[PDB]
């Protein structure tokens, strides 16, 4: 709340930025496309643990993929681990270039849906995993709080919610070029719990370039 002075530009601001982003790996990871086996590696030794890790294991039918862009994290992560999955985000040019680019996997894609997360309602008991990496800072903290209890609702039995973002060691910091926030994890933790949602895991990354921010995963239910 207090480095977001007007939301409406908050939100409008980043909505132009995406819109002039080129839609590859690279656009989506701010010219560090070549990170993104690192990430997804990890990304999937991390899921995994809830997935073939008992005694109350995550299902494996559906997962839904928020702010998924072009489908990178849904085509290497997602879809190799579930049946079916859903994507979300906001920019309508990156959902359809995803059909391509996720090839013939893609045709396991179920529902592509363009809107902000502030605006989404994911369906009531209808996802084992909800993944939401690298967008949380594009949110409000009011409307953060709001979409991730939803997203709790939206939950199969034993599901779990991933987000895998930015984390700043200290404070909050505000990127006024892309119109994102970076916050520190005490003010993560905050936001999840007046969402209602518990703590099962933390894992910081590793093997990052120095310069970049520190990337944490939270998997919450
Ligand atoms: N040469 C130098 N020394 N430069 C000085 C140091 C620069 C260094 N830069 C970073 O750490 C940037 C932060 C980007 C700023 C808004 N995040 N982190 C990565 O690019 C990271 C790597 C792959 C995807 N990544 C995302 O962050 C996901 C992502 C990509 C694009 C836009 C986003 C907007 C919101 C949230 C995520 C976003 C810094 N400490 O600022
Ligand atoms: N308010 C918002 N709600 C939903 N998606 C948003 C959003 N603001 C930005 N986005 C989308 O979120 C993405 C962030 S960068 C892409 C990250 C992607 N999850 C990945 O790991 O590959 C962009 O594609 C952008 O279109």
């Amino acid at each position: 709340s207090e480095v977001i002075e007007d939301e409406k530009q908050f939100y409008s601001k980043a909505k132009t930025y995406w819109k002039q982003i080129p839609p590859t790996v690279d656009g989506m990871l701010g010219g560090y496309g070549h990170i993104s086996s690192i990430d997804i590696n990890s990304s999937r030794k991390f899921l995994q643990r809830f997935l073939r890790e008992g005694p109350n294991k995550t299902g494996t039918s559906c997962a839904l993929d928020c702010g998924a862009g072009i489908g990178r994290i849904t085509k290497r992560l997602l879809l190799p681990l579930f049946r079916e999955v859903d994507m979300v985000d906001i920019t309508e040019d990156f959902l359809v270039q995803a059909k391509t680019y996720l090839g013939e996997e893609g045709k396991r894609v179920r529902n592509y849906f363009c809107c902000g997360l502030q605006d989404f309602t994911p369906e009531p008991d209808s996802y084992d995993v909800i993944w939401i990496q690298w967008v949380i800072g594009h949110l409000t903290d009011q409307h953060l709080a709001e979409f991730l209890r939803r997203c709790k609702g939206s939950l199969r039995p034993n599901g779990i919610i991933v987000i895998k973002d930015n984390m700043a060691q200290e404070g909050v910091i505000l990127d006024d070029v892309d119109s994102s926030v970076c916050r520190d994890l005490d003010v993560v933790r905050r936001i999840i719990c007046s969402a209602g949602l518990s703590l099962l895991a933390e894992e910081r990354q590793e093997n990052l370039p120095d310069e970049i921010y520190h990337v944490y995963s939270f998997a919450l239910r």
